[PDB]
């Protein structure tokens, strides 16, 4: 969609950017073991370039990763909404999606554990549309202006700007202890929401309430999510940290590699609709944005779906320079008063003047509309535009008064939904109806299974164990007991505290679906799912049978590495890069048993891929019948759930494709009593 | 010290905006309790217009790193060889600042990455700012400066998917190597320990170049600075530093900031090679060519002064952040030579402080300032911190009787150009045929390798040529690696599945250079600092009380102890779930937790076990203090570098050695 | 003060905004426009914006960060900084504080109040204000900067607009830009005067220190460089600035006639041994005569000091007996005359009116 700003360099000699052809491989010198000359303006131009390609990253989801799709509408959505691109069946509009972490800068891990953005961008007809969404679907805190408190207490200690990617430091649990609001997205980023399989395998959310305005004028409340088609899937947290430092690319790398063999990601884009009547009906206020609404009291509208199909060209062009806003609306959509939403819309168009160094970031390929631009904007630095109108002010007589103000009545202009009303003191207070910080973090907790609570507990207990201050851990044990008498307990166990009384005041036993990971069932598709074979070259048939798998796990869609220790033709990875963490099941073909001391890979490395595998609750096997020599070594039982064993290449397939849809064997994982 | 000057104290008081008013910010101004936010809430958009622009852009190079002020004191009166004041007498001290970092990744990326390091120096005389802009690593990739961009292009993540961070493990990094012969013997440094060293604390520090010392009489000899490490040489090994970039990303910004807050800042002593004008070519190769050492065997070192970090920063991002580094920081005594790579390093730095600051008044920053007046005419620009009083900034004056006045070799001690520098010839875009042997010192750099270390540099290139899919890019590289030596053509291609080219002995020889080898340097000359991990349990009071007594014996020799168990209490650092072998340089089990070696909701199945088996394939010295747990570990008893006593002291007296010794490689296979 | 960068949103305890849409939005504008100036976010921090007191805050980072801030906790609420800085409102701290008897009501409207709807009331109660010749000289703008317009339609436009205010100021000035004027329609006509809005109506100045004194004379008569000092004396003595004019520099002489211009005084007299004066090389042809000409046509006060006068009133064609022009021999008299026009400061009686 951006072709006509695309420049090709597969042919011609090397110019300057004004066009005269130069070269760039030696100074020019006075001799030829001289001193370089100042006039030497090929030298200068390259190294200014160079010297000033750097722009400040992102404030907040420096790291991140982006591409290109179509959304397309599954009905005429006039009946709720003026949005064009919603006001027909089929209707399809681009898209450009970019997912993140939040806290760590460019070039830390895809696999720290955090909340992840997810923010899209729809080139709509009617003006580019922006849903700046993470994959949590509640916020920290409940006024904008307390994100920079946040944001410096999570980001590194600043004296010595140490732990990068992390919430594991003091000053982050002295946040969220004093600061309550904040347990609720906690105890998502605890889960295994904070630290996903891939961008593919986790939701979208607006978190905010947000408004949808018919033609007439008439408004209802909505919440966006966006539904993965792949299905909800997390790593361990051991093989998280791992991931960390054997594929800090992970998440960006699986994305673009679903994208170039064809299993472009999806989402039904949804909505739940409520009326207005209903912003304090559900025992919560719809403004506080650290609150879901249960989907037992409104339903998910099931509005289009969103696909990616299309990598970038060049990232810094696109992914980099993708310049997202809240304020970026279209008419049929309007804002709510949630005090953290209202000053994002401030926050974005401001940032983006750090960001560019100038005022016509707009401008930028990845940034233009897809429709004509009339107005009054002149000037700036990076100006792009030649504008033919010299009379540039309304009201005018000399340009016939254009361009014509748009508004509710004429030329589809943005307005603000007309039943909205404000009444009341100006006041710098918090709504005590924003004051229950602790009822929904339990309502989360009671959804997740067992195994899944104690991988929460076990996030917590590895955390907090890192906070060096004896007050801080305290006050932390205070706010997590008021969720949880039982979390109180179990994570205080691990850092040689007692946890305070139980204090009853907001718990429950309330549940509601949607939320757990391991128990949303098998996911729906295992295409892109990778399987490591490891095998060796010092037994042909070892070969053989790895290739036999390999074809019949290919025509499955699977993504399949053949491990030996050296390469050779069908062998893809040696033993030396390879690492369970590349691998979502790992095989062990029979004829490679030997193997389970070398100057090319690490003492114990086939082994440990194996051991590594089945310790993080990966599907594993022996195929070719003799299993026990591989088995016994690695101290998997025979008769394990996700553990297989079968001569038959076929029959082998068969079993493991069903765990590969399992994903996770979570027996595995010792529980607290 | 402007760094004084400009503290601000937050430790009491009521919040104020940035011009003192008395504000509040934790609540927007609304029209009514549950109303819209007002756009005359200036406390809202001060906060978070601040906010919004915290960011700078990071360093083009270099982005990832950290630094630490401290002291550097002149050995002697060295105006025998060079007219600068900060080595103009015995004992006289002048601060510095430091920053350390790697080369590629950006400002977020892990400190134990494979790659060549920086160590820039900055010197606060009494005669200007002086830097040394310098590497961990003597030599550098390219012999001309315009090619800067085509190196880090080439190394940097591909451009369409910035795939993959912090890495020369990929296609068009070893294009790059391959077609550029110059590489080789950067790349051989940069693939050996030297590529991943064990802290900042455990590397030397060089400024590459050939530079000029210049007597105040105008005469010149050739130098090169070498920062050698009173800590001795270290580095990880290649599958550490792997686990240590995921479990610590910080761990060398970590290390030098725990070493300086424990009274253990780390040392250099300051060293040149000198040698004359008339050598520039007498050694076999060019000093002009800044792929070439000068072999200590022709020039010794000289010591010159002492450095010593000893002081972490306020804030880093004031200090080290925006610290802004410049080889045209130079102070009268020193002069450039026509090195092609220092020639276009000149117009770089000044020019990318632009970029990082967005005005031109970065030297105004405190970090950044000099300890002595500054007299000249350049006025305004973006930022301006000055008011300055003289109104007629132009020379020639009479308006301000003259002044500033003119500074040169003859008044008011002025830099100068070594005045027996000259230039002849054509005005070219030509190499010197003298830089044309890219393979003779990468033999040598390797030939001067122990036989493991040999073998850690041929599994590192292993471990990234098989990394790269194009099967043309890894024939070509074949082919440079075969031109240094066709043992390590041979024995890498055996790794790939391709045949080496046939030995070509053009550049094949078999000598040797003393103090480039890490492994050969001996055992360290001390182990204050080093970190002992002691595995122990809650279960039995008996192996507290083990690891009780190790710690007193331990902590008194300066070593950094973390006493680990299932669950934190009194005595007790670390938790097993967030230990891990990474985290230390020798590792300790207490008998009484032998059990633990044979399931827990405290941490993942095996983790104690792994720790100690992870230590042992790493080299470190292990014990066990107080069979069934080496047994375990499948570690013999009688290995070396493994500890077996059930006396404390003869444990700790033994276990010391070994950490001097700091790895065993007798437990690496070779080809 | 270039740098110098002035907020609305710089205010203080005791101090409050209200609601005029003008003021609303200068409070977003101000505080964004200094990015563009400064290029980064610390300009607070340039020694001209610096306050006088301590400054305690969480703001950090940013290009120019010019502070080392010691507080490595800087967020709000913390305990690892012992809860600082504390919040300042109106009851701890002496925080600033919106005024609490404010009010918001109604529904979110982009609309006009239409209590702002009379555009042209005040505009005539203005002009109303306004002396006869000061009417004349707003008008004579008027006809100035109009008769510059090329569009005969906005032409037009700005007749009727100006007939909405007073149909006297629409005809007198669609007489120099050869329109008719519409006709008469009195909605918003009306008599009320109101005071302090006037300049010419405002008396006579209360300090005449500072005011500028050319004093013209030659080199060719050593009596007239006598009369210049004498004078120069008498007037420096009371605060005025005076500068010696003649054709060349020489000790006594401030300027040449080649750089002297009537717009460069408030006053402007001949020493009576200079009329000769009133070609060369030296300035342009009849530039002395011009400066007084100039300084008698713009309203200023004009004379000749020395006791003969009539030379050169009669070459600049100014009245002897007119107000604001003065005669004497002696310089004290000369003065004390001189003084009291320069309060007045302008004669009005030398404008045509219509
Ligand atoms: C008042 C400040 C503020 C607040 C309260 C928030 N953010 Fe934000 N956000 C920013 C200020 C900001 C920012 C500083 O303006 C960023 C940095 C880069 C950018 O364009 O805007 C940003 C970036 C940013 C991105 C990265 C977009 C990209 O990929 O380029 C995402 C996904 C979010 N945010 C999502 C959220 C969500 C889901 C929030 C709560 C519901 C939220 N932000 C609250
Ligand atoms: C022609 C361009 C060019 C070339 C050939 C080099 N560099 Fe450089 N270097 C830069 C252009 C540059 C730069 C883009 O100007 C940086 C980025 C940040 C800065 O201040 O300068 C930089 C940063 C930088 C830093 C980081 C300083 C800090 O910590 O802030 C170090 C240690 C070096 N370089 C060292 C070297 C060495 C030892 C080189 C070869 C002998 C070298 N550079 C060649
Ligand atoms: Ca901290
Ligand atoms: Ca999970
Ligand atoms: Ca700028
Ligand atoms: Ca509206
Ligand atoms: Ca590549
Ligand atoms: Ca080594
Ligand atoms: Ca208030």
């Amino acid at each position: 969609p951006l072709a006509a700003y695309e420049v090709d360099d597969s042919t011609g000699y090397l110019t300057s950017d004004v066009g005269g052809p130069i070269q760039d491989q030696t100074s020019l010198k006075a001799g030829i073991r001289g001193p370089t000359l100042l006039e030497d303006f090929m030298f200068r131009q390259k190294i200014q370039h160079f010297d000033h390609e750097r722009v400040p990253e992102r404030a907040v989801h420096a790291r991140g990763a982006g591409a290109h799709g179509t959304f397309t509408s599954y009905a005429d959505w006039s009946n709720i909404t003026a949005a064009s691109f919603l006001n027909a069946t089929g209707k399809q509009t681009p898209v450009f999606v970019r997912f993140s972490t939040v806290a760590g800068s460019r070039g830390s891990a895809d696999t720290a554990r955090d909340v992840h953005g997810f923010a899209t961008r729809f080139y709509t007809d009617e003006g580019n549309f922006d849903i700046v969404g993470n994959n949590i679907p509640v916020f920290f805190i409940q006024d904008a202006i307390q994100f920079p408190d946040l944001i410096h207490s999570v980001k590194p200690r600043p004296d010595n700007e140490i732990p990068q990617a992390a919430t594991a430091h003091d000053s982050a649990w002295d946040f969220f202890s004093q600061q309550p609001s904040t347990m609720h997205t906690l105890f998502w980023a605890m889960s295994g929401h904070g630290i996903p399989r891939s961008y593919r395998h986790m939701d979208g959310f607006g978190v905010h309430t947000f408004r949808f305005v018919k033609d007439d004028g008439s408004s209802k409340l909505i919440k966006w999510h966006f539904k993965s088609r792949q299905g909800k899937a997390s790593l361990v947290w051991e093989e998280a940290q791992v991931l960390s430092g054997k594929n800090a690319d992970f998440h960006r790398q699986d994305l673009w590699d679903a994208i170039e063999s064809g299993n472009g990601p999806e989402w039904d884009v949804c909505v739940q609709i409520v009326d207005e009547s209903q912003a304090q009906a559900f025992g919560f206020d719809l403004l506080d944005p650290t609150k879901i609404i249960p989907e037992e009291y409104a339903p998910l509208t099931k509005l289009g779906l969103l696909k990616l199909d299309r990598n970038p060209t060049n990232y810094f062009a696109e992914t980099e320079q993708v310049m997202f806003q809240p304020g970026h609306i279209v008419r049929g959509i309007d804002f709510t008063e949630d005090p953290l939403l209202q000053g994002r819309l401030f926050s974005y168009l401001d940032t983006q003047l750090n960001r560019n160094g100038g005022p016509n970031f707009e401008q930028l390929p990845i940034n233009m509309p897809r429709v004509p631009i009339h107005n009054n904007n002149r000037d700036g630095a990076g100006q792009m535009f030649i504008h033919r109108n010299k009379y540039p002010y309304t009201p005018n007589t000399l340009n016939s008064g254009y361009p014509r103000q748009a508004n509710q009545n004429a030329g589809r202009g943005f307005f603000t939904a007309p039943g909205r009303t404000a009444s009341g003191a100006l006041v710098r207070e918090v709504s005590p109806t924003f004051n229950d910080h602790w009822s929904q973090p339990r309502l989360f907790f009671n959804s997740l299974t067992p195994v899944e609570q104690q991988f929460l507990v076990n996030a917590m207990r590895f955390e907090i164990s890192l906070v060096k201050s004896e007050e801080v851990k305290k006050n932390v044990l205070t706010q997590l007991n008021r969720v949880s008498h039982d979390v109180a307990v179990r994570v205080a166990a691990a850092i040689g505290l007692g946890a305070p009384d139980a204090d009853d005041t907001y718990y429950h036993n309330n549940k509601t679906a949607g939320v757990s990971i391991v128990g949303s069932g098998p996911l729906p598709t295992i295409k892109t799912l990778r399987v490591g074979i490891l095998a060796t070259t010092s037994e042909s048939s070892a070969l053989d049978q790895a290739a036999q798998l390999r074809t019949r796990l290919e025509k499955d869609g699977l993504v399949v590495t053949v491990v030996a220790e050296t390469l050779r033709e069908g062998v893809d990875q040696t033993y030396s890069t390879a690492d369970a963490t590349g691998f979502d099941g790992v095989v062990v073909v029979d004829g490679a048993a030997a193997l389970f001391s070398s100057p090319l890979f690490p003492t114990g490395r086939p082994l440990q891929i194996f051991v590594d595998a089945y310790r993080w609750g990966k599907p594993v096997g022996v195929c070719g019948g003799k299993s026990s020599e591989v088995l016994d070594a690695a101290d998997v039982p025979e008769d394990g759930d996700g553990v297989y064993s079968e001569e038959s290449v076929d029959m082998f397939v068969e079993e493991f494709e069903k765990g590969l849809a399992t994903f996770r064997f979570t027996d595995r994982f010792a529980l607290d009593s």
